[PDB]
């Protein structure tokens, strides 16, 4: 289980550009894109597993609250169809799984932004090179 | 708990472009994007925690008003199903949590706009460089 | 309490483009976006406070009309459930708060349009620059 | 009280594009957007005032027809709950206010379409510029 | 007016020898149909108001026998006319997209 | 059935640029694009087959839960129309097929990013060549 | 019906650059673009015919399941409006036509990528030529 703050610090380090090694950064920029692309794809792989758990968790707990069988356990609060969306989204089991799924979703949205930065950093490097050539004439 | 006005002043400072250091701003523009991207992602992390509280807070207070048990406390006003949406959204506990969640939502929408500005500032810098080359 | 007409005149001034200082406007366009983004975000902060008042105001006056207690005051008109939506939306206290909330909503929708103009003004400036380069060849 | 036909003629004039001054129209297109955005926002400000009147007008006349007090005046037709929606929507006071509110609603929907045209006119201008560059090669 | 003229008007505008003048006239066609769409809505507002008062008249039968049926009939006519203008506004919006497609189809 | 981690390691190897053979990498960059383009297209071919299974799997299990016939088998839980979307998305057969489809979807989105990297790597190589000419 | 793997192998062959005949490849690169442009356009011509069949196939089978068919066949499962999208997308006739249409869609998306490679290969050749002049 990786942390968000670990990715934040990692991105802040990778995004930095070395002005002295502009030729190095140009080839390394495409390398950084591959690293986060691996992270982004791996996160979706994790979310697919969690979403599968959430889908089952909902149906399982839906049976519980709606009076059906969820492991020989039954809800006695007798919730109506209108009250259902509120109760399920607040269930201890459901909320635990969903919170997990949504967290990796934030990590995924971060990697999407990370790739956006790298894709624009590669343009930034090429732009800087054009600025150096501008001083040359 | 960070404030909105603190982000407003921070963005207004970062968005400013130094005409003398155009090469510096080009590399720094991508740096600013990473800073707000960290803020944006961290806010969602906070909202996920608050939303979880709100989800439970609703179900807890729903039991209270609907005659069910919420810590051996019961509502005696006997609200109907039609009146429910109005009462819950005005509950002291619910409104307190929701207001918190919605506030960070404004902060999140601000960071989304901040990233939009930076993404266009990087284009603005490159455009200015093309204007200098035009002369 | 800011006025709408004050924002209308402010936007009309900011949106104007100086043809002589195209390089200046390009960097200033991103600056204007930040100004209205601060306004837009601040308005939502205000609306969140007002909406909170409205939510309570409704529940408070709902008790009043439905025969429940609203500060030892009771409605004697005996309104039915069907008549309720009409009466509450016309209550002096409710209508005062809602009108306030809806007003800032118009201001918010104006800032959203203002940001849309600035976002397209930045494209307009870049387009004009491309038109000047077109005359060059 | 502005008229619809006045806005129709105003829009038809603004939407026209000068082929000789393409650079001028590009900067002026963003200016026209600000003009109608001020109109659109101002109309909503007017509707908010009228809607407030309508909300009260309904509740006031609701008391009248339902046997309650509306300025020491009472309806003797004894309308039932089923007949209420038809009677209120045809009341002289209510219909007068609603007609006003709905009219500015048409003006508002026109400004929304006007902004849509301007937003696409800015794309039309940029497209035309790309067509001129196409003949250049 | 007539529905017939509306079909001949739209089918004639939807259609190259002067591409720069056709792209600048695409927003012009929009204004011509925008003023038309809002004018239909204007005439119906008067009709919809007369229908309400006529609906109360039919209700006061307990308190021409079908006056509102003469109003609702003409009201259902403009509804068709209003739905044919919404397609036009949806067409010109797609015509500008089809006009931008040609300039992209010529460079491809 | 190919793995994601196998593509991750493969991309990380291909994306690397040899500074000594810049002329070689320029012609090889367009070659790498063709390789992943073949992968990307082949994955869509696989997904089209799986999606077809999923479409049938849904309709088959929909009959089961809604009281209709799914191979002489019937659901007795009597689920309502509101409960349907939740139950179907959690069915053992459906979830198995969907998980498969979504997985190749991740592989497909990875190839799309891989092609994006190669398309920008070709620009990176040309940029580096322009930087070497700048020193000249 | 052409195969995807046949196009994959064909592209992999065309994309290769001969370093000895750089002048030849420069003129041939524009030739390859025309070849795939003919393929791309021809595929759309095929898809237009298939899409027309799909449009009719849907409306035909829609009548069947909804009971509004003037034909001899009627569906007795009595599907509701909510269940309709799932049933139609899983119909034997519909799924057969759609699968065909989607397949050529993959071929079309491949040709679009092929043209992208050729368009960048022409830049790759010119870049390599500039690299040879750099050594000069």
């Amino acid at each position: 289980h990786m942390r968000l703050e670990d990715l934040q610090e990692e991105l802040k380090k990778d995004v930095f550009i070395d002005s002295t090694k502009l030729q190095y950064e140009a080839a390394n920029n495409v390398m950084l894109y591959s690293k986060w692309l691996n992270k982004h794809s791996s996160i979706k792989k994790e979310m697919l597993r969690i979403e599968a758990q959430k889908k089952v968790a909902l149906k399982a707990r839906l049976d519980y609250y709606s009076g059906r069988g969820d492991g020989d356990e039954f809800s006695m609060d007798r919730y109506e169809k209108s009250e259902m969306k509120t109760v399920l989204s607040a269930d201890k089991d459901v909320l635990k799984v969903d919170t997990s799924l949504q967290y990796w979703g934030i990590l995924l949205d971060f990697c999407s932004g990370a790739l956006d930065a790298i894709k624009s950093r590669g343009f930034a490097i090429k732009h800087i090179q054009d600025m150096r050539a501008f001083e040359a004439g």
